[PDB]
């Protein structure tokens, strides 16, 4: 799949699994859609997402619910969400993999595309 | 200040300087208001920003034009921009110093709270 996604935890050192990852499109209009969205797996990895040329280029937009990540452990957050905001599209299809490290007070965002 | 910003460059292993930042406010209605803006200092800090009570309990969004500053360089970025989003003041009007580490694919955010 064209779009991948990891998210790890610095906290624990494992994957974070159950977590919530919405994908929007940016629409026509200045504005946001609702493009997909998953909950990390046991790996930690969503891999369902998109489909190649659904996928087209444009601005898009990868919301990582960290708060409830958190809270469920019974931690203190600071941000509300992470949040990706890339330009999908060179001169190609890529595959694109952007990957999320979690700490309470910190995080780190990665892509790794081929 | 009560809100501070601090942006380094792991490319070059500097302040990342002129970087353009803006701070947006969680308005009445689900949306974002303009609060404040401003542009990183030759050591790559913001201190400008807002003040006392002024500053109020809210959700923030600190928005850093991250794809402008590797541009500038001659580097293609991955991201449109660097987003942090928090809610502010709570148990305290607290100290906020949000710290950003930038590389073309890869940027990092780190939040102090005093």
């Amino acid at each position: 799949c064209p779009l991948m996604v990891k998210v790890l935890d610095a906290v624990r050192g494992s994957p974070a699994i159950n977590v919530a990852v919405h994908v929007f499109r940016k629409a026509a209009d200045d504005t946001w859609e609702p493009f997909a969205s998953g909950k990390t797996s046991e790996s930690g990895e969503l891999h369902g997402l998109t489909t190649e040329e659904q996928f087209v280029e444009g601005i898009y937009k990868v919301e990582i619910d960290t708060k409830s990540y958190w809270k469920a452990l019974g931690i203190s957050p600071f941000h509300e969400h992470a949040e990706v905001v890339f330009t999908a599209n060179d001169s190609g299809p890529r595959r694109y993999t952007i990957a999320a490290l979690l700490s309470p007070y910190s995080y780190s965002t990665t892509a790794v595309v081929t």
